[PDB]
């Protein structure tokens, strides 16, 4: 039974939803959480989709070491020194001090790029396109939250190297679109594609692209995934070079990208679609789409009810519906109703003795709570149609929620007003770091830049000025409070 | 390849794994990069094993890599001898942690306290969980790519049951799946058995194992492990329930655990690899057939030759053969032949202009080097037949190799002579630990350890037969080992 209310105490609601749905168990180490099968199945679904898509682009999976030597991690300016407090260091095996401390990967640039340098011995060795599914550790300073901000997390990280900037540029947007597909088509979460400002972009790259989602309940936006064009920044640092085809004796530096997406996805799904009855799973990622529960309780008559439930589950597996028959005798129908509702199963298939004799059943959709009596003969078609509509409804409702909470403002006064109402807002922005710092300080709790959107809500007025008082606007920029 | 397998195994192994593009070396000792060619084998193993354990009702999950100091030391989960293998995180940045944190060497200490919370009644059992994850053990022993690494990839399955019998059943089901991984996928013959008292997992009831033999080394290697833990861990962690029908009695869960690692790939390499390089069993080969255009004619004709190679690719994909067309024009056919030979692609398909005009192609088997001219129309049928034959060929060769190198001995001196010829030996054994300590010392004066007590030993132990030492309990496989 879900106790807490989403609009009252979000922290309590979230904790209750992730535990009662059997997604998460708490660990004795801060910021670490056990991913039980219910949570892990969602990651496997995201993985199956994304992996097949990057394979089509020619990306190959690999596995690089988790340990990075002190030398390698600090070899070059791969990361700003401000990341130092996030690195977890192994310093001994048993009671025996290691000659040099070793770091647990916070990301794999420093481990992969020296290998890239060895492997690139001519123009013929490019492109290199590698991905790995692995765990990552960062000793996060912010309050830890299951999925959203964890000390250990699962991710994929892709790292590509090309001869030309144009090849690289294409991939950045192709991957970002895949991330947008993960959120919008799998998880039914609308996102805003954009580029990070000078201040917020990855310091090791030329430009950073991002997808941003919004969590209404929190009044906070969240970065869903990241895709960088690194340019020649890392290839100059690690000497990833090839001979110029036309001119003898000239070095050419490889163009590089990196991109990543994490189990944060599941938290966003939870925060966006979850209600006061628990988790709500988009049909596309639900490992159980339909749960069959026998209702009502002769000895031979119960055998026939079970047989009908088994008939429904056999037929549903025939049309590639992911179905579970909960034929357990140790649990009451009521318990089961609640159990699978908390777990967010899109459709409950109720079979009673009364409905069975009328050659019919009841379909209860998780999202709206709507109950539909349908005839037995149309089980395959109707249930597949309801699953499709649940997926559409979840996306539609979240889209209207984003449309409501993301508006335009052109002055600092209206900006403050809209941000304090629990919304994010697109403002004319000069792009300066000075001004961005100033925006953060004045609104503080303080609003941060999220992205410069690819497709802003409004076009910029001819000669429009920044929310500042000294500079013209370069672009509409999405600002808000964030995770 | 510069080195030869029969003279310098270590040099050969290093050359095979690098020139097949499986492994790159890292600057941390005992840590190796798995490039795509290696990682694809692991994905193939994963795909098979994952599907099979799902059929048994096992679900995947992910438990944390970090084990708190207090959790690692809470119960007698592992012997004290393991302590030096534990890698400890002691600081974040320059800030020392109040209490140090261990990296997962295995997950009992993180999983079993969760199992104890999750089991509130009989209806909470069985629990059947698996994770695919990385593990760290600061190995004192000589590290080798795949076979013995400081970081490795594995699956660990941990199950809890209401009854001993359910648990006992799963133990042998999992060991058979490991045998299938070796025998059916990687074409490696293995010996199923129980570990001796000295060699078993200390806290468990009994340990079952699959042992493989690497002829080049004259050394055996454990391929996978499946333990019945009985109620030993459930008593420690309080994984308990009470049955209302049996009032006043605590029912401790019966547990198993089991694991298999990337060592698999190293065994495959060591067993099937030759002096031309890697040899991939077709069942795990991510590229089963490579199509190479030869004898390259106008651009129009070159286009036609490429289109023919592409037509073979589509036809092969159509019958579920994993195929690649190496259509790169920066390299010669001769360079490609060698390149894919080194990578152990089972079949090379040669297509030249004369072949097109004749309606034929050339297929070359990696395992034997046999070159066959095949009628164009028979491509799907013949190449599938050849792939099936390569797999059988590899398994037969390896099977005949084990059978030759595993024989029965009945005395300490016969045992010694056979062992020193680079073989493994089934001997009458009493079962006592001290006797096994004695054997390891005597055989060295590079000693021989117990491998397993085979489920189906070569010879039946006659009543009243004495140990090589006490009367013998069973024939036991012994040998030099990784
Ligand atoms: N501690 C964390 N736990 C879970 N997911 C995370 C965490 N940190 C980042 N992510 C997500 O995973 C991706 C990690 O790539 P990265 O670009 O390194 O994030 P980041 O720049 O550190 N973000 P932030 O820490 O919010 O400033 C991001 O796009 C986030 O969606
Ligand atoms: N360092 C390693 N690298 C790769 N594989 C390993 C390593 N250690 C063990 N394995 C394999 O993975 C399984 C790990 O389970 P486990 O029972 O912990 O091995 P173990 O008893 O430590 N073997 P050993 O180290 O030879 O005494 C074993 O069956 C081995 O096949
Ligand atoms: O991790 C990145 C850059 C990109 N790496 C590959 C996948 C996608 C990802 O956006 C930014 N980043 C974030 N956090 C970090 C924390 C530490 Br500690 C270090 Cl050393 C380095 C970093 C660091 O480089
Ligand atoms: O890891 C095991 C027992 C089993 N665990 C689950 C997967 C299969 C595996 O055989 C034996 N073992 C091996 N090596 C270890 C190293 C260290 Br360090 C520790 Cl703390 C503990 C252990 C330890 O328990
Ligand atoms: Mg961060
Ligand atoms: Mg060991
Ligand atoms: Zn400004
Ligand atoms: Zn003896």
């Amino acid at each position: 039974g879900l106790e807490a209310k989403k609009e009252e105490n979000l922290a309590d609601w979230y904790s209750q939803v992730i535990t009662k749905s059997e997604m998460i168990e708490y660990h004795d180490i801060s910021g670490c959480y056990i991913l039980r099968p219910w949570a892990y199945a969602i990651w496997e679904a995201i993985k199956d989709f994304f992996d097949a898509e990057i394979k089509k682009l020619g990306v190959e999976n690999c596995y690089f070491p988790m340990f990075v030597s002190q030398s390698a991690l600090e070899k070059e300016k791969t990361h700003v020194a401000d990341f130092a407090p996030e690195v977890a260091w192994v310093t001994r095996s048993g009671k025996t001090e290691l000659a040099e401390p070793i770091a647990i990967r916070p990301t794999s640039e420093t481990v992969m790029y020296p290998a890239y340098a060895k492997w690139v011995q001519s123009h013929r060795d490019l492109p290199i396109k590698l991905n790995q599914w692995c765990n990552v550790v960062r000793w996060e300073f912010k309050h830890p939250q299951p999925f959203l901000r964890t000390r250990e997390f699962l991710w994929q990280e892709g790292h590509s190297a090309f001869a030309t900037m144009e090849e690289a540029a294409e991939e950045v947007l192709q991957i970002l679109d895949l991330y947008a597909q993960v959120y919008e088509e799998l998880l039914a979460i609308p996102v805003v594609k954009g580029r990070k400002t000078e201040k917020e972009k990855f310091a090791g790259g030329d430009y950073t692209t991002t997808i941003e989602a919004f969590i209404s309940a929190s009044g906070r936006a969240i970065q869903g995934g990241t895709s960088h064009h690194l340019g020649q920044n890392f290839s100059k640092m690690f000497e990833i070079v090839f001979e110029d085809p036309k001119i003898p004796g000239e070095k050419q530096f490889a163009y590089q990208n990196s991109w990543g997406l994490t189990t944060r996805t599941i938290g966003v799904m939870t925060m966006v679609h979850g209600d006061n009855m628990g988790l709500v799973l988009p049909p596309r990622v639900a490992c159980v789409q339909v749960v069959i529960i026998p209702c009502g309780i002769s000895e031979e008559d119960k055998e026939a009810l079970i047989a009908k439930c088994n008939d429904y589950r056999r037929r549903l597996l025939s049309v590639n519906i992911r179905v579970r028959a909960d034929l357990r005798d140790n649990y009451s129908p009521g318990w089961k109703f609640n159990h699978w509702e908390l777990k967010g199963v899109p459709i409950r298939l109720e079979v009673g003795p009364r409905d069975m004799k009328s050659c019919q059943f009841v379909a209860v959709r998780r999202d709206t709570g709507e109950k539909l009596t349908v005839a037995e003969n149309e089980a395959e078609t109707k249930l597949q149609a309801i699953l499709e509509d649940i997926q559409v409804t979840l996306f539609t409702r979240a889209s209207e929620d984003l449309k409501t909470h993301m508006v335009v403002a052109n002055t600092m006064e209206d900006f403050q007003k809209i941000l304090d109402s629990g919304k994010i807002v697109q403002i004319p922005f000069c792009g300066e770091i000075d001004c961005e710092d100033w925006i953060k300080k004045t609104t503080a709790m303080g609003a941060k830049s999220l992205c410069i959107p690819f497709k802003p809500l409004c076009e910029l007025q001819p000669g429009a000025k920044c929310v500042c008082g000294k500079n013209p606007a370069k672009y509409y920029t999405l600002f808000g409070r964030s995770y």
